[PDB]
């Protein structure tokens, strides 16, 4: 399966994370669990290119 790329912009916590999945709509489930539980949610980007979500709080 495909991997996507999370990038977390955090105001103090940053970092980078990846899931496997069929597409990136499935991922980004994973993606959203994710930012909301470690309470860095924000605003989200996806770019197709490199298969890459980033979310700005």
């Amino acid at each position: 399966m495909d991997t996507y790329k999370l990038i977390l912009n955090g105001k103090t916590l940053k970092g980078e994370t990846t899931t496997e999945a069929v597409d990136a709509a499935t991922a980004e489930k994973v993606f959203k669990q994710y930012a909301n539980e470690h309470g860095v949610d924000g605003e989200w980007t996806y770019d197709p290119e490199t298969k890459t979500f980033t979310v700005t709080e």
